[PDB]
């Protein structure tokens, strides 16, 4: 199998465990870790290639550990936070073109289900706020040269294996 490192960054809560917990288990988790810290291998096949995803997952709050001999990073915002994404060129960008100058970037938008969820737009509308729209994901794409733009939700699955397929294909550039 090739074999291929990822890393996962982004602002904290905003779904980095739980996307590779539902894509590496086909399960959301019940219990809370910071961090995936055992079984951080993944298998995928891509265009009749057998790939070995190694899941780097990391604190969004030492994090520059992680970054060596990355093959692909996914950097995530939540749908639910226009300030996670605001940290995207103002913090995420600056820190893994740092340590990472030329490795490819999937930019993802984690729980997508929230986006029509109530609760999350009374709260947002309250700040003046809403949900952040795919096309204000594209553009970020665009603004820091990331590979791709995806949005998934682990809690429905919806958009994960595709955000992992992308990312895959980008690694064996
Ligand atoms: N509605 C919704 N909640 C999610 C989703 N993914 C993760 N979460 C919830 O958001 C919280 C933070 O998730 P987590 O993966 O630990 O975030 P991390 O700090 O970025 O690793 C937790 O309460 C999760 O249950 C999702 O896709 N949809
Ligand atoms: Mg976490």
């Amino acid at each position: 199998a090739i074999r291929k490192k990822l890393v996962i960054v982004g602002d904290g809560a905003c779904g980095k465990t739980c996307l590779l917990i539902v894509f590496s288990k086909d399960q959301f988790p019940e219990v809370y870790v910071p961090t995936v810290f055992e079984n951080c291998v993944a298998d995928i096949e891509v265009d009749g290639k057998q790939v070995e995803l190694a899941l780097w997952d990391t604190a969004g709050q030492l994090r520059p550990l992680s970054y060596p001999d990355t093959d692909v990073i996914l950097m995530c915002f939540s749908i639910d936070s226009p300030d996670s994404l605001e940290n995207i060129p103002e913090k995420w960008t600056p820190e893994v073109k740092h340590f990472c100058p030329n490795v490819p970037i999937i930019l993802v938008g984690n729980k997508k289900d929230l986006r029509n969820d109530e609760h999350t737009r009374r709260e947002l509308a309250k700040m003046k706020q809403e949900p952040v729209k795919p096309e204000e994901g594209r553009d970020m794409a665009n603004r820091i040269g990331a590979f791709g733009y995806m949005e998934c939700s682990a809690k429905t699955k919806d958009g994960v294996r595709e955000v992992f397929e992308m990312a895959t294909r980008a690694a064996l550039q």
